[PDB]
């Protein structure tokens, strides 16, 4: 499947997963929407998730960036070395972000969750496909 999925929606739940470790964006796509659904009972101060995309060579200043970052979601206003990123979210609640699939073309990217602690567990793959 690659012409009919501009969007996608990743369920993330407080027992610490996300239900794909993969996502692939169609080049097919002008622009492409991730909806991110928490679907848990926990807090978004005691167990909150966000989806965020960045190339994977600056990952480790997304990571770094979003830490501090804190009062924003641990998502930093910027959107530079980050391609795309959701607010954190709350048992029940979602949060969505837009991408441009022609800006994966750098190199290799990857999704995760900047919440201290998350992060190393809470991340995967996402690959500009044809
Ligand atoms: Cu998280």
């Amino acid at each position: 499947a690659t012409a009919g999925n501009c969007a996608a929606t990743v369920e993330s739940n407080d027992n610490m997963q996300f239900n794909t470790k993969d996502i692939q964006v169609s080049k097919a796509c002008k622009e492409f929407t991730i909806t991110l659904k928490h679907t848990g009972t926990q807090p978004k101060a005691s167990m909150g998730h966000n989806l965020v995309i960045a190339k994977a060579e600056d990952m480790d200043g997304v990571f770094k960036d979003g830490v501090g970052a804190a009062d924003t979601d641990y998502v930093k206003p910027d959107d530079a070395r980050v391609v795309a990123h959701t607010k954190l979210i709350g048992g029940g609640e979602e949060s969505s972000l837009t991408l441009d699939p022609a800006k994966l073309a750098d190199g290799d990217y990857k999704f995760a969750c900047t919440f201290p602690g998350h992060g190393a567990l809470m991340n995967g793959k996402v690959t500009l496909v044809d």
